[PDB]
């Protein structure tokens, strides 16, 4: 398309929202191609990640980690306005894995604190795809702060599955795993730090271990668990996205299974279907579509069970509904042997 | 179906056998759905798992690790009998990745020292699936002692290629891989216990390093090696069956190949044919079908080289029969450069 | 076939070149089976593997890490020479995983120093596969020293996608990525050896920690990088082959995408289209198609960005053409917030 045609689209300006839940849009793209517009501070600010009062010096779209999800159809303009405010002390910029060319913006988009940038881009392809901060020569020190998020770039007919039959979901959450790398002091204790600057040399030595002090979602550990538990019933559809922008992931819906699961996450490659657990390779985000038939608590993890369980990989769904007695019974409640 | 019909289906009750091997069964599902009982005990017991004596102490499904294999056909409903002896020490329960509900049926089935469970559940999707231990607080732990298993559920016509050809295998074996994390002293030298909760807080610090002392197939390195060998001859078509509960995993079948790979284990999505080296993520089961076409000894292992020859991931097939020089011949054998 | 038949076969001696280049050959077969001759003369040298001066006593076939790509068509017979100077001082062999039996050729090729072998094995299944020395007792330390490479066995009719559509490439390369595991001492300092054996214990207790001190490209960090990027120009089709013989890996081209990707390396599992990040596991090579539609500088990754911009996993691609801002545009360059 020109400039001018371009120019003519029609102009919408989105509101994002934070994760785990995702701004209004419609599945099926309305009319023909549009220019989306979204807004986008970046801050750089103290976190805390566990219960332990455990910080961390967070670079963070919109203030969250991950940053928010944006939703797009194919074929529309994604038009992004990015700050970094005058308090802010690093540099910043934005590549999206779902562009094409310039470093996915990041070449295009480098803004010290005070500046602002605009880019557009062409959303040709369609899938889920991870965006994440990349300043030349500090690449992998702004995405394990938390840096990165997704955006989904729907069919313009909506999902369907391997074989034309459309896929329509009534929720949908995102949820954006995390590794952080924190520096311990000579005691196995975690240390503090002012500013995000001096705790570079440290944290760059456990980078390097290539293991990570802590794998969260949302976040923190148990951001997503209690009172914050997603929620569903009994036969709703649900569409669950997953990102990881540095390091693999195994997702399990303990309790249930991935119905439709585009674990590449790209929509024009078949789903891969009946899933307990699939896999993500770091830098990359997948989608996997369920349809809850039995009430209760389920809790979706990182399947290295250590990395759930011990390293805070690990979220519940809190689900209503009645209890289906053919598709599971206790036939004897646990009890004592009778001897 | 209501209780009435599922109390009139017919019953049979199978005798599970220890790893590699698996219990009789029919590939083609024999008349209409049925509800298969089987019977499990649980062993907490010491097992030496190198040849340097290294002890461990395992938490095993019938005295084995990994547990045994079941099958089922898709929609015959599995009736599991739990026991936990009174002379264990410690809660177990059961999640079956491939059952709908309650953490996988791991809610409803906590027991005690002294009590046992009977869990009923139907197997709506086919395809291999890991089960596996996993009481509240103490997940990771019962699962790399080695409380983890596989169950399958066969397609009620049997499996299938990509395009509805019958495959039909001869011979079926089942390898479950398992990670340990074995706690040394200040001299590098393994750590023995008394109790299996005594070595619980060394154990855990061991496995926040997410880098296991020990990877090893059927429970011990060198389990599945010489005398102990799983076999096969030219002609003979085989299934193997490979699960991981928790650590992801890269089989490869060493002078073969994986003709048909269900490398996320279900068998309503395609499987990935010609594989060198597959992958399974941890959390989950697959299976590689293939069909010896020359005798001699075969390594089957973990691709990561180190885990395999390292840490204890290698197996061996020896197959019997004849040499097939169109395949592959040695035209000069090493020889002494003439000069 | 018979021995008499293999005999009357056309031969085509190939001459081997260094990687990424790849040696001249036709994505269409031409004719019939033919005997594809190649020879290889392995290599124990050091090498310097960062621009700190780190020395590594490698093992190479050629000369060079990776080996270089070989390039036959299925049915075509592959014979290779293979051979081990007077000078070198341990035993080597060869596993190609194209290969049918003898554990990948390993057991008929073991030759010590001042001997050479001829190999010949039919190339049966089309995709790019791994090879790499494999001795017995020794099989790791040969494969992170650096003594592995692929070969591509293309289907007779030349590359086509999932639905038969054809896929002819411009270009293609070849970028073997490896896992160095280099001692340090009390220092933290990179220790020098004399002879490869007087590094072996020191390396395995590096292996054993399952992380690597680099991961790099052709051999040496920024090894393809600057003067040695790899070059195309807007429009151009270009195949990258990837592989890693002992770790996974997680492919990803910034700015890029990977239109159709063969991730498995078989080129009879259709591919996964529109990738992000691909993923190949150790013990695997993959392939990934890519039309280029902007100019520029890309960089070409393992994705977990620790792994490419701090141990070295990273290269770049120099790219050629006119700008398309239908694709993406700066609507508003950095600049100061206007207060
Ligand atoms: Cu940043
Ligand atoms: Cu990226
Ligand atoms: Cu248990
Ligand atoms: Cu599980
Ligand atoms: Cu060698
Ligand atoms: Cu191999
Ligand atoms: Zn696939
Ligand atoms: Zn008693
Ligand atoms: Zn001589
Ligand atoms: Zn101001």
């Amino acid at each position: 398309a020109t400039a001018a045609e371009i120019a003519a689209l029609p102009r919408q300006k989105v509101e994002l929202v934070d994760p785990p839940f995702v701004h209004a849009h419609s599945q099926v793209a309305e009319g023909g191609p549009k220019v989306v517009e979204f807004t986008m501070v970046i801050e750089e600010k103290k976190i805390v990640i566990d219960d332990a009062g455990t910080e961390v010096h967070a670079m963070a779209f919109n203030g969250t980690v991950p940053g928010p999800l944006m939703v797009v159809h194919q074929d529309d303009y994604l038009e992004l306005t990015l700050i970094n405010p005058e308090t802010n002390t690093l540099m910043h910029n934005i590549d999206f894995h779902a562009a094409t060319g310039a470093l996915g913006g990041g070449g295009l988009t480098e803004i010290n604190p005070g500046e602002k940038t605009i880019l557009r881009f062409k959303a040709t392809k369609p899938g889920v795809f991870v965006y994440h901060c990349a300043p030349p020569g500090m690449v992998p020190w702004h995405v394990v702060s938390g840096m990165n998020g997704a955006i989904m770039v729907l069919p313009r007919e909506g999902l369907h599955d391997g074989k034309g039959k459309a896929l329509t979901y009534d929720k949908i959450y995102y949820v954006g795993e995390q590794d952080f790398y924190v520096p311990r002091d000579e005691n196995g204790k975690y240390k503090k730090y002012e500013a995000p600057g001096d705790a570079y040399e440290d944290t760059v030595k456990v980078m390097r271990t290539l293991t990570p002090t802590h794998v969260v979602f949302n976040g923190a550990v148990g951001a997503l668990t209690g009172d914050k538990a997603m929620t569903a019933a009994v036969g709703e559809k649900v569409l669950i996205v997953h990102s990881q922008a540095n390091r693999d992931t195994r997702p399990n819906l303990i309790g249930g299974h991935g119905d439709y699961v585009w674990a590449t996450g790209k929509f024009n490659t078949p789903p891969d279907v009946d899933q307990e657990t699939w896999f993500i390779p770091g830098g990359a985000a997948g989608a996997a579509f369920y349809t809850f038939q039995q009430p209760g608590i389920y809790a979706y993890v990182n399947h290295n069970l250590i990395e759930a369980f011990e390293l805070g990989a690990a979220a519940h769904f809190k689900v209503t509904g009645e209890w289906n007695d053919d598709l599971m019974t206790s036939v004897l409640a646990p009890s004592g042997t009778i001897e």
